[PDB]
């Protein structure tokens, strides 16, 4: 059922495709409010009705529950790419959101730009982000790779600095199976090819 | 502050406020979880677009000409406000407020959403990662040590549950040339680890 490196051709999008809906197009203007609130005028007395508005907002959208859920993908025990996640969830404005290819090599890819929530040193990539999406990087190449685990253990190196506003390339692989035991790598580039940051995963499944 | 210098309980974070920022922040968070709860067939999202990005455009439109410095933590200048675990404008932040202790360690409670949430129920792996890559450095911070990040090795002992308080801990361990060791962790309310991380920087 689910794509693999050996039953889909290279270039197959592993994350949510865009729809042109509807929640998606709001996710995407709550990610813009989420950015302008750090770069705005905090001393706007406008602010206070600004606040007003979201609250109001969101209890509208607390109020209109949807009458049959959406099961939630459980990637790490082999049910396919999630789709709720911080990192590639179209509906989660937390996420980038991360796009995601699977390539015939049993690699994973995908490039983002990132933008100021995602933040640490001025001007870069907070080190825990990056941590984040290669975690998540790496369960995709797992999928990719017809095989699940738990993640057990993740060792991140940090290279070079990591920059916001340019893109960056995130790539994962399995590298190797023991039994239930699933190693996996993956970096994170700038567009020279520079690694920022690479890491190993382990895991078990 | 260092431990030296300060008080067990010195709150070492910005907390949010009852101003009028940190309450536009809190209600966009409220909005982010909102979004993956709600219906989305509901007809109402259409109006609902229109209204965040009104939003987005007035808060652009009201930003300085140059934008607010930074601290660099990782620099020695201090506890960051603006990053995506504690900073109390940054709606991607739970947030996670962080306190300094006399034995030289930091520590905070956390209850995460679903905003944070990788399986079923549980919070993502990569975002424990994240919350105890930042607590790491604040423990330095603390610590009155500042180095560059250099490896986290993140161990997961137990699934990280949502909607419960966690309690995430950190403390730098030594000091060795130019590498510092810093070590933390995240326990359930019954002091059990779920995640632990140590952490090697480079001053």
């Amino acid at each position: 059922t689910h794509p693999t490196f050996e039953n889909s051709p290279s270039g197959t999008v592993l994350t949510s495709p865009p729809d042109g809906s509807a929640v998606d197009r709001a996710t995407d203007a709550a990610r813009r409010v989420v950015d302008a609130l750090l770069r705005t005028d905090r001393g706007n007395a406008n602010l206070e009705r600004v606040a007003e508005e979201l609250n109001s907002i969101a209890g509208h959208l607390e109020e209109h529950a949807p009458a049959v859920a959406e099961r939630l993908i459980d990637m790490w025990n082999g049910e396919g790419v999630t789709r709720h996640d911080p990192v590639t969830g179209p509906e989660n404005a937390l996420a980038p959101p991360v796009v995601l290819e699977g390539l015939s090599d049993g690699s994973v890819r995908g490039t983002v730009t990132l933008t100021i929530p995602y933040q640490g040193p001025p001007g870069h990539v907070h080190g825990g982000v990056s941590a984040l999406l290669l975690d998540h990087v790496l369960g995709v190449a797992n999928a990719w790779g017809g095989k699940a685990g738990m993640t057990a253990q993740l060792s991140t190196r940090y290279h070079r600095p990591t920059p916001l506003f340019e893109p960056l390339t995130l790539t994962g692989k399995l590298m190797s199976v023991d039994g239930r035991k699933i190693t996996t790598a993956g970096d994170i580039r700038t567009a020279d090819g520079q690694v920022c940051v690479s890491v190993e995963g382990l895991f078990v499944d």
